């Protein structure tokens, strides 16, 4: 005979966690600089595997070579933070939530990260108000 | 107007990623060092935020003391590896399967992690028995 047992919302609860952990600063080993002309550049502080885990391309950004000890800060060009801050948040919580002027802007540093799933949706939001 | 989206499935995806970078041995920051009685011990890589966002326990651990710098080897006792092998599986996938003779040894680990939805389900099953 055999035990099983699966926790339905345990990736809900998980992830819940680990965005406390990202706004308390705790456990980061990554830090975003994000440089917009004309503006000081903002710093996020997230788990490189939590970003990983929902981007291609920070999977392979972080996956190749291997960085000497620590906290790795990565600058970041062409992209507003709060752009970013959203694309974060979204890595963290499932969700996203734009003004509807700026979609097309987020959908772009969607497409930098390649994260599909929100590069679709706002799509279609754009396709929509044609 | 405001756009919105959530995508309902992103977390499983998400831990699915973590989960092969984990058995593909890839930015793990923490091998578990797991001793026991007169037999050699395992290692286990894995990751912190992970482990720390179902274990209190793990959570405390790692959250204690100075920001380690890289890989932190962590000695572990009172645990077969087998049993921490699966409350790391069900850390990074949401299940865990076990032989209904060892399911005991289960329950006192995951007491031990603090991860109580699997002592619930360990109690439910050994109660119906
Ligand atoms: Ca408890």
């Amino acid at each position: 005979r055999t035990f099983s047992y699966t926790l339905e919302d345990h990736t809900k609860q998980a992830f819940g966690v680990m965005n406390e952990l990202r706004l308390s600063q705790q456990l980061c080993d990554v830090t975003l600089q994000v440089k917009y002309e004309d503006i000081p550049a903002a710093q996020f502080m997230a788990h490189k595997v939590v970003l990983a885990s929902s981007s291609p391309v920070f999977k392979a950004m972080f996956t190749n070579g291997l960085r000497e000890q620590g906290m790795e800060v990565v600058s970041i060009e062409g992209i507003h933070p709060k752009v970013m801050e959203r694309l974060i948040e979204f890595a963290y919580t499932a969700s996203i939530s734009v003004g509807e002027k700026c979609v097309l802007h987020v959908m772009n540093g969607a497409v930098m990260y390649q994260i599909d799933s929100v590069v679709r949706a706002c799509a279609d939001f754009l396709v929509q108000q044609l």
